[PDB]
């Protein structure tokens, strides 16, 4: 349970039966003690491989760590024929029911699996991995590889993957020289790997550490090699979401690559030679997370792993199953790929006949009197009736939509929009939402939009900044072309990222800046980040339930200008949550600065808007204007002046409490004003207040 090196020792410097093997302490269930008998031992201590390799070589793992579950390593290829009766016996345990005698038929032909993907919407798949060890021909494995042949292999492998290209292009980091400032990246990455453990140290594995040990990753970073680990190779093909075909499809291109240009231990019996006996065959692990908490309680569940030869395990993270294979000899890479999705699928759709069984009844928690949300309030039983069967183009469906409201009793709205389309296809639930929230506004009268910072006409109100602190004002817009966040794919979520991130790069001026994506971002970027107030975080509980959290944080960045009086978020709550800000008064140049880089934006790439919704979101709350506009102002005075109701009723702003009585002075309305007649409005009513606070 801990390794003791020290007493193999003398076992194997004096070539005698580990005793320790015979150990209460070790695992009864350890292979090396199953199948190492006494015999076995006398038969092979004497013999060895053309690399020197001995029996003890092979079994010293299992003897120093008496709590292995197999316990034995090969040093070479031919250790697993020279030593076969220990070897044999071992591989027909772990494998079982593979028989060496049946043979191993691999297939690394990615179009020989059809995986047309699961989940692109992420409603249960999160992540995908494919893994396969390989060695180099020509070497022994990575117990018995001399000192000067690890390095020619690392050389081999280099050479062929710093010629990958497209999606497979990427960096070669050897360990070997390798700075901190690199190590640091590679363990936020979560690709660094370190001096083997216990049980690789007493394989021989650690052999001359750290040389001719490297990491290579693309770009994307959905492709890694760990060089010279526990194997030659480790190659590791992963993204977020369910799209297993695209996973082993870069697998293969760069699997094949390598074997074109290099070649692979392999043989009719064993399949790919592995250093370890259980990572043989294949040599794969594919994993697929998926949060299956209903498919769990069915009585197919266990039939389904079965039939298809996978296991569930355990990992906001209940419900989430780790399904993983658990065959690699006697079947081929393409066979345990087409398992694996064939097992999910099922898996997925016992998950969704549950979920569609509980959502074809009206929400029985609505019924509640103390419930006062918008959602309660319009949908009734015939609406729900009349409603529950359609979805939108996108795949959006009503019970989609007001989720987050069934999740949450104590929500003030409780419905999201997945897309454009279910502001009109569930136009009698949303319609009457809409106008509840927004009243007096009608969808009949239409909106304006209007960004031309020409037609607001604010001479400064407060040069000096007595009264008047800061001035921030923020639109949320949706990008053209896409759901809206809460029906978001993982693919669309990535494009808009993308295509966002190019129109802020190119900004000029004082919209000049930097962008910082959340995926990977580092503990002192973050820090500055919190300091500046310009971080944001995963979503809450509502959120969670509209779908907006999916696949967090992927996708989702944040830009600010050099002069700290712009700033962008990238999918947070809306995709794009636009502030400019500045300390003192000048409304027309925060709206000057805030129009300049939203129409730069609606040029390149367009907002989703329509004439009665005005710009589009998720949340019908930020519909229209999609605005918020504040002003931090010191009103003593004219907040217990009695034309204050007056103003703040004629102008529609509302003031809010906050270093002194500083308050925040803020729009009320959304819908039915434009832009340019929101941030007018904001001008009067502040400048009004300012008359009264600078009365004598």
């Amino acid at each position: 349970h801990m390794a003791d090196p020290e007493t193999a020792a003398k076992f194997k410097s004096k070539n005698a039966f580990p005793d320790p093997l015979n150990d209460p302490k070790c695992n009864p269930k350890s292979l090396v003690k199953k199948y190492l008998t006494p015999k076995v031992f006398e038969s092979l201590k004497n013999k060895k491989t053309k690399l020197g390799i001995t029996l003890w070589d092979c079994i010293n793992s299992g003897v120093v760590n008496l709590d292995s579950g197999v316990g034995v390593y090969a040093g070479d290829e031919e250790s697993y024929t020279l030593f076969g009766p220990l070897f044999d016996a071992i591989i027909e345990d772990y494998h079982s029911p593979y028989k060496l005698a049946t043979g191993h038929n691999s297939d690394m032909n990615p179009a020989h699996v059809k995986a047309p993907d699961l989940d692109p919407a992420n409603r249960y798949i999160r992540s995908t991995r494919i893994r396969v060890a390989r060695s180099l021909k020509g070497y022994g494995l990575a117990p018995g590889v001399t000192k000067a042949h690890r390095l020619e292999i690392e050389k081999k492998v280099v050479g062929v993957l710093t010629s990958l290209t497209g999606d497979l292009a990427g960096k070669y980091y050897p360990l070997s020289g390798m700075d901190e400032k690199t190590r640091q990246q590679l363990v936020d990455d979560h690709f660094l790997f370190k001096k083997g453990d216990r049980f690789l140290e007493a394989a021989g594995i650690n052999k001359e550490w750290p040389e001719g040990r490297g990491i290579y990753h693309n770009n994307d970073k959905t492709f890694l090699v760990w060089l010279n680990e526990e194997d030659h190779l480790r190659i590791i093909s992963m993204e977020k979401g369910s799209d297993i075909g695209s996973v082993f499809s870069r697998l293969c291109r760069a699997v094949n690559e390598i074997d074109k240009k290099l070649g692979f231990q392999h043989t009719k019996k064993h399949g790919y030679l592995t250093s370890c006996p259980s990572n043989l065959g294949t040599g794969m692990r594919a994993s697929v997370h998926v949060k299956i908490p209903h498919a769990k309680e069915h009585p197919d569940f266990e039939n389904i792993l079965t039939k298809y030869h996978i296991q569930a395990r355990g990992i906001e993270d209940a419900g989430v199953y780790d399904i993983s294979n658990r065959r690699r000899l006697g079947l081929s890479e393409v066979q345990c790929v087409q398992d694996m999705y064939d097992g999910v699928k099922a898996l997925m759709e016992l998950e969704k006949e549950a979920i569609a069984k509980k959502r074809s009844v009206f929400p029985e928690v609505l019924k509640n009197p103390e419930v006062k949300s918008l959602l309660r309030k319009y949908l009734t039983p015939e609406l729900f009736d009349s409603l529950k069967d359609k979805k939108t183009a996108k795949g959006i469906s009503l019970y989609d939509c007001i989720n987050s409201g069934v999740e949450n009793l104590d929500s003030s709205c409780g419905v999201y929009a997945g897309d454009e389309e279910c502001y009109t296809l569930f136009a009698p639930l949303f319609d009457k939402i809409v106008e509840d929230y927004h009243s007096p506004y009608k969808l009949a009268n239409k909106h304006t939009s209007d960004m031309n910072p020409e037609k607001v006409d604010a001479p400064n109100l407060d040069p000096e900044g007595t009264y008047i602190r800061s001035t921030r004002i923020r639109v949320a817009r949706n990008v053209k072309g896409y759901a809206l966040t809460p029906g978001l794919t993982r693919n669309e979520r990535l494009d808009i990222e993308r295509k966002v991130v190019g129109v802020l790069s190119s900004l000029t001026g004082d919209l000049a800046g930097q962008y910082y994506p959340l995926t990977g971002m580092d503990e002192a970027t973050r820090q500055k980040l919190v300091n500046d107030h310009f971080l944001f975080k995963k979503g809450d509980r509502f959120l969670e339930a509209a779908g907006v959290n999916k696949l967090w944080p992927e996708g989702r960045g944040i830009f600010h200008n050099n002069d700290k009086t712009f700033l962008v978020w990238i999918n947070e709550e809306d995709q794009l949550r636009i502030i400019s800000m500045e300390k003192g008064s000048d409304i027309g140049s925060v709206f000057g600065r805030l129009c300049r880089a939203v129409n730069e934006i609606d040029k390149q790439l367009g907002f989703q808007h329509t004439d009665a919704h005005g710009y589009l979101s998720g949340c019908p709350t930020n519909l229209g204007t999609g605005m918020r506009a504040s002003v931090h102002v010191k009103i003593p005075k004219a907040s217990a002046h009695p034309d204050f109701q007056k103003i703040c009723d004629e102008f529609h702003i509302q003031a809010r409490g906050i270093d002194a009585g500083v308050f925040d002075i803020s729009n009320r309305r959304r819908l039915g004003l434009s832009e340019v007649q929101c941030v007018q409005d904001m001008y009067n009513g502040v400048k009004k207040l300012l008359e009264i606070e600078k009365s004598t």
